[PDB]
């Protein structure tokens, strides 16, 4: 009995391996949340003391606007046009991961918050003048939080001030690239 | 992207495998439901024509009772007492599985209908008699239906026969055993 | 006995999990038959409605006259040539995997029967020019066989009608492509 | 490519791991040969010197004749019977593994010869009263090759000399118990 | 990546799960350590308010003194004299563990201080009278250091009491038992 | 029992297994040493007859005493630099694994002696340019030790030549490429 529950404890722990193993959400194929989690604590200490890594928190902005009007099949493909637009607009090596339902996140390895700055409005602008194929959309904007990731930085702490520059950013007027501390 | 979704599928498939290696109920430390339907089935195929099983459902009498007066704690150690007390019962290599939150399901091997009636008496007597420890319980009773797994039979279809005796005990008022085609 | 035929059909069930893992055919560097008609079926599934893909099978021409001439070590450089030579003709994302012995199956993601038309001309006239290292050839060529995967098409269907075509290209003296509804 | 090769050898060789683990035959469940081949081994190592295993080869007399007259499912429960009539007369601790399609083979912990000389026989005529159910069976008989289990044997040597003594008992008549070396 | 960081550390999850299902001393056929340590938090929780376990310390008495007059093989061999006569004694459904090179541990289910107390003192005979075979050995005994596993307790501490017990059994001039709250 | 013993050394077989999966050096993102044994062995063995690999191993110069005067994590980072310029350097498919400390090894698929020797030079003075970031290093060099890796040829063998080649590079100046058999 104590033996088929530390046995079967056994088997329920390889099956969250097995679950780590399943590191992508197939539709945006990105990244998905947890995977995030762990790669970046895995990047946070790799870095040299004094650098530097870029974090940001996107979110697309009246995104559930969109659902009702057009449908979830339509904002789904809002979503895989974000991603492939990301993808797009990155370069080889940066981490997006798809945060939540409605957000993303990024990671840019040794980016300085000028580099940061930039990377977000060619990101966000470039959303703008999205196009997804197969739906007519009206409007197209999402707003960026941004920050840094420092040497001995605690995540859940450095992820909530980027959501703070973000959510500064979702009652500046949406279509907001705004920042924290740099 | 489809490779990534077929890749991850397969891990998912592996889950699953490994969900079917966690086989027994650690309550009573029987089987589960999930694995008593996969033996059964190769139960009924690797029966010889014109030869049978046994098959019971039991069910403890006002068991959502007893959880109620005495707390879900007592509830567990009436279900352990059950499955102690049906072990004391059976023969070696009998079938025994919890089912539902109070419902256990027997399977007799080669056994006449009167076999499984012999059977099942003894049962519905021996847990009667029972008394769980650190729990002052009004009396112990439960019901069965009973019936017989074919050759050629649906397991389904003999499973909605023994819920129809199982009915029937109950509503002949408890602690007794119905039967249906025997 | 019966959990031990449970136990041990779970595990030829993980040992087909593992197959499923097993998604490449060494030879060429492909992908092979049982994984493309994985991907397929999830591709036929994610086909928005009134859209399609492109489906072509690639039969290489004559190809056990060269095992025969050649010895079959030929014959297995003949098809590291091909799967090389797609590799340069085809876009990103493009799936390409080996089908038989000397067939190979080609599916374009969201293109015409103009688009999928293309595609294979230049597949087919590529292969042509081609010269395999360290063996001599009599000359190269390949047929196709075309036609689309419909949203609510049968796979094994829609895979019939381009074997039909396929069947009418080596009928019309080789080295051509013919179509199925396009 | 390589990496790939490499890759996929090592997933054959996890499937040749979980192959392992299927270590019993369903039909008698008894050990099958593989499983064994490496009990056996594990067993002669731990061996003190100067002390004895027993080893037996064990077929059934005129299998092969059973399968016509009676047809296949019936030598099957013929084999099932014998499993049955074993299990039955064997100790705990004991060793028994189905061997081929129509033999067995046995193993005693630290057994004498006379021991060994003994076991043989009791199975032997056990079978000789063996009552197969459903089937209507004339004769039933078994021969057994016999011989020890020595410190510092060698297994497929050890295996030749009790074949030996078991084919020796096959010419002097079948129902034979003989031996080899003791 | 830091991708792949992840994935590795995920691969190594693996190894060390697959390593608690290797539960077993392979010399003596008990649980090793570190699979009675998880089975023994999980009786701990299992605990209801004011009932508890039983737990002894068990270590052969002059073990080292053995290995250098009879040699290592023959202090091997009277560890496994140990488990035969411990599992002979032991009520089904008791705890027996490989606790370290010479000392076992015993987890005694729903056990009294009495009980406890009798179980070591017919486990601290048994060996006594016992003869391993191979190895004629002089004479054996053990001492025994016993508590009671609580609720609300710590494991470890538990353990720290059957130590000191064990200590006191050794000084008081072994072959007894001496105990720590009971 | 042995029976036992069998299934554990299967558990113990997965590990490894498992253990082979881990292909890659965390550090730089090359492949290690294992794997490459694994991935070369197989190359060797798909080796046309006449038909030959380029083998390297590659040491950089004075590591240790760049250990010594910028520290530890300064000689890590020059590490990742000779990975990140190889990577430039390398034509796709090119088989670069770490093999120790400092030491790197290359396989070149179906390479000339001319064409290996060209590889290492632009490898030579590209890491002789390079600057890891961090880091101001004053300067970098490494040297090389060149074969080829004909069929019927000993893979260990091989390495060998390489390794006396890598010798007479250090021997005779450093920032150079010695080889054996060109």
């Amino acid at each position: 009995r104590y033996a088929l529950q530390a046995h079967q404890d056994t088997l329920r722990g390889m099956m969250r391996q097995l679950e780590d193993l399943v590191a992508t959400d197939e539709l945006t194929g990105l990244f998905n949340r947890r995977h995030f989690m762990r790669m970046a604590s895995r990047a946070l200490e790799d870095l040299l003391p004094n650098r530097q890594h870029g974090l940001a928190l996107i979110d697309l902005d009246h995104f559930k606007r969109i659902n009702d009007r057009h449908g979830h099949a339509a904002g789904d493909r809002v979503l895989q046009t974000f991603a492939a637009v990301a993808r797009s607009c990155l370069r080889d090596g940066d981490v997006l991961a798809r945060y939540g339902g409605e957000e993303f996140v990024l990671l840019l390895p040794h980016a300085d918050a000028e580099q940061l700055e930039s990377c977000c409005e060619r990101l966000r602008l470039a959303f703008q003048q999205a196009e997804p194929v197969g739906v007519t959309v009206d409007t197209l904007s999402l707003s960026v939080g941004m920050t840094l990731l420092y040497a001995d930085d605690d995540l859940d702490e450095a992820l909530q001030r980027a959501d703070q520059a973000l959510y500064r950013a979702k009652r500046g007027g949406r279509n907001r690239c705004d920042a924290t501390w740099e």
